[PDB]
């Protein structure tokens, strides 16, 4: 049945209702058969003609697998309000202002049972255990604030599955030297300067307006930077003024264990000149003759099915 509650105030009053989904809106709220701003983000996103990148690369099966993961990020101390469903003979009124309720234990079974066709849609329902508790706890209560923090790190995950799915399942399993483990498509490696930081060698994961979203060896932090400030990898090093020695070394090591597993995966791993430009989605380090490009890449491909 449908909502009392504007999805986007969490009050009550005149609203529209949505002929997919049980949510209701103020026109206002909006400003201006309809189908809402939810259903139809999920619709365009399970669509093939326009799915991102990730999911192009993800079966339904192994996109539960990657929820599973956000739902334990999401379990953190201090969030057992809303580990199981709101129990009724505990709060008698509960159900006269809660008519879709939603937990962390139902989230889970839900994605075990293959509910979700994408990132948008996991979200979309996470978000009801925090409208409910505005609605029946009040928007100042403290198990509030513990819902806006649920919301935040599933919100957190979901962008994290769709930079690249193969680096979030890395980074949750946790093997050793799991950073080098290179990637189907694999990540070029840049010479990446942040402003007051040294240059310093990178993945580059993604492009967007004018900046690289560069993943630094050793620590494994992470940064946009301009893409003026990346080159591709060389022997030659862009020399910085450094702290401790020690430090970099060990992030060299580290990418030169990246370089080796790249040479062993594809056959092949280019270095450039000194002060080569990085371009957005850069095939370079992955061609058969770096003075041939029109020869195009060395990856022989084998028709493999080859993922999980
Ligand atoms: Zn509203
Ligand atoms: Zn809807
Ligand atoms: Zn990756």
């Amino acid at each position: 049945r449908n909502d009392f509650y504007c999805w986007v105030c969490h009050r009550e009053g005149q609203v529209l209702c949505c002929e997919l989904c049980p949510r209701v809106y103020h026109a206002k709220c909006l400003r201006l058969d309809w189908f809402c701003p939810e259903c139809e983000k999920i619709t365009v996103a399970e669509c093939i003609e326009t799915q991102s990148k990730a999911m192009t690369m993800l079966t339904i099966e192994q996109l539960s697998y990657l929820l599973k993961f956000a739902i334990q990020k999401m379990k953190q101390p201090g969030t057992d309000a809303f580990q199981k469903p709101v129990p009724l003979e505990q709060h008698p009124d509960y159900a006269e202002y809660i008519f879709h309720p939603m937990d962390l234990c139902t989230l889970e079974k839900r994605a075990k049972k293959k509910h979700y066709g994408c990132t948008e849609a996991f979200l979309a329902d996470a978000k009801w255990i925090l409208h409910n508790c505005i609605i029946y706890n009040g928007g100042n209560h403290k198990l509030t604030q513990i819902a806006k923090v649920v919301i935040k790190i599933c919100e957190h995950e979901m962008n994290e599955i769709e930079v690249c799915p193969e680096c979030y399942l890395a980074a949750c399993q946790k093997r050793d030297n799991w950073f080098c483990e290179p990637c189907s498509n694999p990540h070029p490696l840049v010479w990446a300067k942040l402003k007051g930081f040294p240059f310093w060698p990178a993945k580059a994961l993604r492009d967007k307006d004018g900046q690289v979203d560069a993943r630094f060896f050793g620590q494994h932090d992470r940064a946009w930077v301009p893409i003026n400030n990346c080159y591709l990898m060389s022997k030659e090093i862009p020399f910085s003024v450094k702290k401790t020695k020690s430090i970099f070394n060990s992030a060299m090591q580290e990418m030169e264990v990246y370089v080796e597993n790249i040479r062993r995966k594809f056959g092949v791993f280019n270095y450039s000149p000194f002060r080569t430009p990085y371009t957005p989605n850069s095939q370079y380090q992955m061609l058969l003759d770096p003075t041939n490009p029109s020869a195009g890449t060395a990856k022989i491909d084998k028709q493999e099915k080859v993922k999980l």
